[PDB]
């Protein structure tokens, strides 16, 4: 039985940036293409993307192109669509299906999006990619920035093990220039995709000092020595990361 749900949805200004999730369930999700459509008050349902069972091939409404992104995660059954730069006309309720936009939502679905001049200025950080590896092996932590995420100038990542103080690891600007704690150096690289406000961490030869609950952070002046930005503004809600070896 196909089962979708929608999430991520919210009030933003216009500029802002969201960032919706579909979780998939019952069914093969890995083996379709997997499309996102939206229907605004008293319009019909308009097709925004398609993207291909491997996530290799992608396609998008004229109106959404060079803004929205499709993406998806098929080890986690997760389908994304990344609305950035986003517009008072962009304002629906937006839907998953199975499929190219023929297929018809479900009951229940849907998650709504809300672009207006009255909404609020806010960020919100999420991190995602968090895991159990073994010593040695190497991970991809993400972290999604939404709402009104024009003023950051610099994003960077923190870590905390129970037990031990906060330590900030690496911090990166808009226009990529870097900076780490001699702890991860050459083990660790931080990255961006600003155009699809994403920040990524990948780590590499990773040890079991690397235990640690991982958060994004951002602020709207650079602040930072070795790694370590000072002056955070905005930050998430972690992303375990546990190195062992059984």
């Amino acid at each position: 039985q196909v089962q979708l749900q929608e999430s991520g949805g919210g009030l933003v200004q216009p500029g802002g940036s969201l960032r919706l999730s579909c979780t998939a369930s019952g069914f093969s999700f890995s083996s379709y293409p997997m499309t996102w459509a939206r229907q605004a008050p008293g319009k019909g349902l308009e097709w925004v993307s398609t993207i291909a069972s491997d996530g290799g091939s992608t396609a998008y409404a004229a109106s959404v192109e060079g803004r929205f992104t499709i993406s998806r995660d098929n080890a986690k059954s997760t389908l994304y669509l990344q609305l950035n730069s986003l517009k008072t006309e962009d304002t629906a309720m937006y839907y998953c299906t199975k499929g190219y936009g023929d297929g018809t939502p479900a009951p229940g679905q849907g998650t709504q999006v809300t672009v207006s001049s009255g909404g609020g200025s806010q960020v919100q950080l999420q991190e995602s990619g968090g895991g159990s590896v073994q010593v040695g092996g190497s991970l991809r932590l993400s972290c999604a920035t939404s709402g009104d995420t024009k003023s950051i100038r610099c994003m960077g990542w923190f870590r905390q093990t129970p037990g031990k103080e906060r330590e900030g690891i690496a911090a990166i600007d808009r226009e990529g220039f870097a900076t780490y704690a001699d702890s991860v150096y050459d083990r660790f690289t931080i990255a961006q995709d600003n155009a699809q406000n994403t920040l990524y961490l990948e780590m590499n030869a990773l040890k079991p000092e690397d235990t640690a609950m991982y958060y994004c952070a951002a602020q709207n002046m650079c602040r930072v020595v070795r790694g370590a930005m000072t002056g955070v503004d905005y930050w998430g809600k972690g992303t375990q990361v546990t190195v062992s070896s059984a």
